[PDB]
């Protein structure tokens, strides 16, 4: 199989008799397919940043040994060179302590397996908008990638209502360096939707959200490039194209 990086795959495989998916010595989940009862399913994800060339998944079954192959693609994301290799900053202590305490919980909340569906149907756009910056346009120095746009800019002035992409739980719903006033939920199966740079908050840690419920208002909370909103999808462990996660979920969760 082929796969760009920084996007998701849905691999099918047989049920019966499945024990485990493997990734060297990582476990894969599995969910249930939704139409097909002979089917299970599982999110394969490629970092955008330094991904293989190729991985070799083995799914075992009590009979038997599969092996999945998958080339890795660089796809045709927009691409810049800047002019200074400057990777160390030095932010401030009070800066650098904030991000780090921040991306310890962000991977502590990331770590919290649902081994359920918390969503409902299709995923929606969070607003009626269009893209102002896509996912995967990257910052490169010595034809290396240096950085990367991690989700995706929809239009959105200053105070334009945001809507649940789909049900599940909030797990985060405060201000964050990086991210601005944020909203995530999880949707299940390590599935979750980020909503960032918010003018306002409408919800709280630990509630359920239906799809098309009010999660808050855009603005430009973090953001020096003005007023939008930024949303995110992790799935897989690693953050993914949001616009082709959600069109490859929709394809096997929508009926
Ligand atoms: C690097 C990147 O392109 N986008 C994300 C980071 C991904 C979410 C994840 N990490 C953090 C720090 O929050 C989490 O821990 O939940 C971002 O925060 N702002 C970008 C610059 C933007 O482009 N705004 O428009
Ligand atoms: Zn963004």
């Amino acid at each position: 199989m082929e796969l760009i990086k920084g996007q998701a795959l849905f691999l099918e495989l047989d049920k019966k008799d499945f024990l485990s998916l493997k990734n060297n010595d990582k476990n894969i989940p599995t969910f249930a397919h939704p139409k097909n009862q002979e089917k299970i399913l599982a999110i394969f994800s490629l970092p955008y940043k330094n991904p293989p060339q190729n991985t070799k998944l083995i799914a075992f079954y009590k009979d038997k040994k599969e092996e999945i192959f998958i080339k890795t693609l660089e796809g045709n994301y927009k691409s810049e060179k800047l002019q200074v290799e400057n990777k160390k900053i030095f932010p401030p202590k009070t800066i650098q302590e904030r991000i780090a305490k921040e991306l310890k919980e962000a991977n502590a909340i990331y770590s919290s397996y649902t081994p359920k569906a918390l969503f409902n149907g299709a995923f929606n756009i969070p607003l009626n908008s269009f893209i102002t910056s896509d996912f995967g346009k990257a910052r490169t120095f010595n034809e290396k990638v240096a950085s990367y746009h991690s989700g995706t800019d929809f239009r959105a002035a200053t105070g334009t209502p945001i809507y649940a992409a789909n049900s599940g739980v909030v797990k985060i719903a405060k201000d964050r360096y990086f991210a601005g006033n944020s909203v995530v939920i999880d949707h299940g199966f390590g599935i979750y939707s980020q909503y960032y740079h918010l003018s306002k908050i409408d919800v709280k840690v630990g509630q359920k959200i239906k799809k098309g419920e009010l999660i808050g208002l855009s603005g430009a909370s973090g953001r020096v490039s003005g007023p939008a909103l930024h949303f995110g999808i992790l799935a897989g462990g690693k953050q993914v194209d949001p616009l082709d996660f959600v069109s490859k979920f929709n394809a096997i969760f929508q009926l």
